[PDB]
DNA sequence: TCAGACTTCTCCACAGGAGTCAGA
DNA sequence: TCTGACTCCTGTGGAGAAGTCTGA
């Protein structure tokens, strides 16, 4: 539970709801109760030469991680509580992403409750197409209707 | 000259670094004096959708003007004098576009200038060819070579 | 003549997902 | 059982130019 500096979190709520993306997932998954997990990512993206600029925003936020992929690169977050530690302080400061990052505080909070009752499970999931309805979404597969048909049986 | 709030300048320039663009520009022109007509413009491009976004800018910066473009809207700013009032704000706070706005200051100022030598009027071109070459140029024809064409042939 | 309002075009550099997998 | 790291892909939504046409 680091603090960041208000200065950051302003410039970076600017370049979030530029070149960011806060994402929520529903994916297939044969081990598990309802055969469907879910995942939240938190994403900026930009191209290879500037890969320096997401290295330091590890180093900043203190965890996540760069990968690259042809001539673009991006600096993630999923992992659960370091990620509803720092969008609980990005999220005052976002304007064009502030719902969907609301959003997805408001998943992780009810993740320990949505693994119990089919019926929560498919309300969460429901939060999920909310995230990817504000999002710019185009090669969406997996909604909660897809759960719904699978739960059904 | 307006004075911005500085909270409003950090998560600008933040969102100018990531959707924003600072250009500059030589342009043809018959009617004038090298045949070429300086411009330099800061925008901020976003899908049709969030032009409110966009137009809110021209609010709160002032000045300048939002226009379409098939799914795309674009502020932009080009009149001179606020875009040097604008800039010099945003600068300090500027991380990917730092170097693009100060080159664009500096043209600016030194633009009165740079029309009276046909050499001085080329040494701002090459400030121009800097500003591309810091960007992500990829439909550019105009440069300052294509300036001293116009020049060493006249 | 001229800066400044306004339009068109092109090639990515993003965004926003889909997955696979290995070690908890 | 399950999560988080890591890869790969599509389809734009951007960026970064290129232009025309007034008015004073
Ligand atoms: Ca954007
Ligand atoms: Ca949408
Ligand atoms: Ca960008
Ligand atoms: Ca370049």
């Amino acid at each position: 539970n680091t603090k960041y500096n208000k200065e950051f979190l302003l410039y970076l709520a600017g370049f979030v709801d530029s070149d960011g993306s806060i994402i929520a997932q529903i994916k297939p998954n044969q081990s598990v109760k309802f055969k469907h997990r879910l995942q939240l990512t938190f994403d900026v993206t930009q191209k290879t030469q500037r890969r320096w600029f997401l290295d330091k925003l590890v180093d900043e936020i203190g965890v996540g991680y760069v990968a690259d992929s042809g001539s673009v690169s991006k600096y993630r977050l999923s992992e659960i509580k370091p990620l509803h530690n720092f969008l609980t302080q990005l999220q005052p400061f976002l304007k064009l992403k502030q719902k969907q990052a609301n959003l997805v505080l408001k998943i992780i909070e009810q993740l320990p409750s949505a693994k119990e009752s089919p019926d929560k499970f498919l309300e969460v999931c429901t939060w999920v197409d909310q995230i990817a309805a504000l999002n710019d979404s185009k090669t969406r597969k997996t909604t909660s209707e897809t759960v719904r048909a699978v739960l059904d049986s």
